[PDB]
């Protein structure tokens, strides 16, 4: 039932229904000579939408776009990007030309710009140390520290106990680290340790591609990290 690679061509997205008023977005793109999945989060927000990242890259953010008007028909307000590369931010245009609020944390805005890729208009304040966390509306927003990348971020749906962890949580089938080029790999093992502390209790626990699990899920990607440190 949860949409899979090979049955999403790029350009195209799917919508996966969470819980009551949240879904999972799943795209593809193709990365150095393969394409992957992708996913992201959206969440009720009253009459609004939240969009918890683009759908990596401008074509699927506006395929993101035009499912959600037909599929759900509430408005995107606001989004976020959890971390600063391309599967992330890459769509922002597209949103911000939609009039979608866009917001990151200053050190992904920062990143973004030296990197070339689209910058989220709006920074986030309250983000700057591991272990910090801001309400956004109907999501508790947590730094976690470095992991994927320096300034990952992860999502919290409290109403649903549902746990986003983008690239810094890996999917249960997933053996080999991926795309580690800016990646804190001594680092990694405990920040998924401060999000085990912080949210105990989460019942979904969605990676930044693939199947959803469960809190297994942040065990199961500290063991991939330490292998690859090894
Ligand atoms: C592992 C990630 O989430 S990194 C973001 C890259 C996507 C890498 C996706 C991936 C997933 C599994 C294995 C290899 C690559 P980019 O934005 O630079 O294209
Ligand atoms: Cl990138
Ligand atoms: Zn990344």
């Amino acid at each position: 039932e949860y949409p899979t690679v090979s049955e999403i061509p790029v350009g195209e997205v799917r919508l996966y229904q969470i819980a009551d008023g949240v879904w999972s977005h799943i795209a593809t793109q193709s990365f150095d000579g393969a394409v992957y999945p992708s996913n992201g989060l959206i969440v009720r927000d009253g009459d609004e939408l939240l969009l918890i990242d683009t759908a990596w890259g401008a074509k699927n953010t506006a395929a993101l776009l035009a499912e959600i008007e037909k599929q759900i028909g509430l408005p995107v307000t606001r989004a976020v990007s959890t971390h600063f590369h391309d599967d992330r931010v890459g769509g922002v245009d597209v949103l911000r030309a939609a009039g979608v609020a866009t917001y990151a944390s200053p050190s992904t805005r920062r990143l973004a710009e030296v990197e070339g890729n689209e910058i989220p208009t709006h920074s986030l304040e309250g983000l700057s140390s591991s272990g910090d966390a801001v309400r956004f509306g109907p999501v508790e927003l947590f730094y976690p520290g470095a992991a994927h990348s320096t300034d990952n971020l992860v999502v919290y749906v409290p109403s649903a106990s549902v746990l986003y962890g983008g690239c810094a949580i890996y999917e249960l089938s997933r053996t080999s680290a991926g795309n580690v080029a800016d990646a804190d790999l001594a680092e990694w093992p405990t920040s998924i340790e401060r999000i085990q502390q912080h949210y105990p209790e989460a019942q979904f626990v969605i990676p930044g591609h693939g199947l959803p699990g469960g809190l297994d899920l942040l065990k199961h990607t500290t063991n991939v990290v330490k292998a690859h440190t090894n």
